[PDB]
């Protein structure tokens, strides 16, 4: 069914929150062991936001591996993303860690660090040319080298150093600056200007690692991200558009993490970035 008439009828009928609880329901559950552990108990945001233990990234150290990350593999769509949670105070260090090991080329960042007055992350890259930050518990240091800075979005130009080895690469940070406080955008053209921006830089192709994808919990707002990406990517690849079931794709993702899209408006925003998305995808 055209997920365009499924939306005038789910919207005619407003029965958002009914589909949204259907899926709730339907959605894996798998084990989080390793998330729930006691020494890993600062390295989690929230107590109710855990990596499935069959999909958590593990960091390449021998003391504690632990991340509060998850690799979302699409099959067909042939993309992976790392979806994570913004990081703490202890966790800056095991994040840009987890961003070497990986070879993520982007980090994509839709939240801001101050919402409605509470810390939603820690300022976790450099905020001036000259004054660069070192990760002592990591070995890695960061360094601000340019900034662009628009009115949805802002893209900074950054090196991470390998301390140990000396070596360098760039890493793209692509900033959303405008979701709201409360709810979700009226329209998704910004939304989707700023995917189309990620795309163009290389940061989501098999020529590098994952890209890494983050808000607060790593599950509402990126959620979002990576569903409406990879929808829109099936629909250029099947010689169907119209075969793209949007609740599917999402259960798919949802064995790979817990909770991906929030709420209901979350879940109709989505629905209405892809049928607009697709008015590009299909030729225009
Ligand atoms: O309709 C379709 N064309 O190509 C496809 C591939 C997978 C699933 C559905 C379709």
């Amino acid at each position: 069914m055209e997920m365009e008439k499924e939306f005038e009828q789910i919207d005619k009928s407003g029965s958002w929150a009914a589909i949204y609880q259907d899926i709730r329901h339907e959605a894996s559950d798998f084990p989080s062991r390793v998330a729930k552990l006691p020494k890993n108990k600062n390295r989690n945001r929230y107590r109710d936001v855990s990596p499935f233990d069959h999909s958590r990234i593990k960091l390449h150290q021998e003391d504690n591996d632990y991340i509060n990350a998850s690799l979302i593999k699409m099959e067909e769509a042939q993309r992976s993303y790392i979806l994570t949670q913004g990081p703490l105070p202890n966790t800056v260090g095991h994040f840009w860690e987890m961003v070497w090991e990986q070879k993520s080329r982007g980090v994509v960042m839709l939240n801001r660090v101050m919402e409605k007055g509470s810390l939603k992350c820690a300022q976790y890259w450099p905020q001036k040319e000259e004054k660069e930050m070192i990760f002592e518990d990591t070995n890695l240091k960061l360094t601000l080298i340019s900034e662009d800075i628009k009115s949805y979005y802002t893209v900074r130009q950054l090196e991470l150093e390998n301390l140990t080895t000396q070596e360098t690469r760039e890493i793209l940070h692509f900033h959303y600056t405008t979701w709201p406080d409360f709810g979700v955008p009226e329209s998704p053209a910004s939304f989707l200007n700023f995917l189309f921006k990620v795309r163009e830089s290389g940061s989501l192709s098999p020529e590098h690692g994952p890209v890494v994808v983050h808000c607060s919990a790593g599950i509402g707002r990126s959620g979002t991200f990576c569903l409406a990406d990879t929808c829109l990517l099936l629909m250029d690849k099947r010689k169907d558009p119209s075969s793209v079931d949007i609740k599917k794709v999402l259960l798919e993702m949802r064995k790979f993490r817990m909770g991906l899209i929030q709420t209901a408006d979350q879940l109709r925003f989505s629905y209405l970035a892809v049928i607009e998305g697709a008015k590009f995808i299909m030729g225009d």
